[PDB]
């Protein structure tokens, strides 16, 4: 659960030259380790790719902001440090709520670098994708995001991870 020892990584966050702030999270490296360390290097880009300068591509108003097309830019691609795709690590922890993080995919073992930020819990998504950590601070720019969303997930403005790293 919840640790001291948990990596803790942010996003700076931009809508069309907009400053939205900051988000924090904290990675469940003690649940799901290979999915934390995927997200955790994707922040520092110390593998020489990474979310910096990607976008919000699909933005749901009370379900789901997702990001993280690092190869494709528009929703149709995605990297992982592991290779194209790895497997789902585990389902221990479940969509019980707002600002948890959770891997996107296509099917069983498909997880790249696409992930979601969830707006409201989502029983659904219960052992389809993997949960591996959540937003401890800045839930406030997520509520932002949320707000050039629509129904079918187009967004209004373009929304840029203008910066990105661990704390
Ligand atoms: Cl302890």
């Amino acid at each position: 659960g919840p640790h001291m020892t948990n990596p803790v990584v942010f996003f700076d966050v931009c809508a069309d030259g907009e400053p939205l702030g900051r988000i924090t999270m904290e990675l469940f490296s003690n649940i799901v380790p290979r999915t934390a360390e995927n997200f955790r290097a994707l922040c520092t880009g110390e593998k020489g790719f990474g979310f910096k300068n990607s976008i919000f591509h699909r933005v749901i108003p009370d379900f789901v902001c997702q990001g993280g097309d690092i190869t494709k830019h528009d929703g149709t691609g995605g990297q992982s440090i592991y290779g194209d795709k790895f497997e789902d690590e585990n389902f221990d922890v479940k969509h019980t709520g707002p600002g948890l993080l959770s891997m996107a995919n296509q099917g069983q073992n498909t997880n790249n670098s696409q992930f979601v930020i969830t707006l409201k819990k989502a029983e659904h998504l219960d052992f389809k994708h993997v949960v591996f950590g959540f937003v401890k601070d800045g839930m406030d720019t997520v509520k932002k995001i949320e707000s050039f969303g629509s129904p079918k997930g187009s967004v209004c403005r373009r929304i840029t991870i203008t910066e990105c790293g661990q704390i």
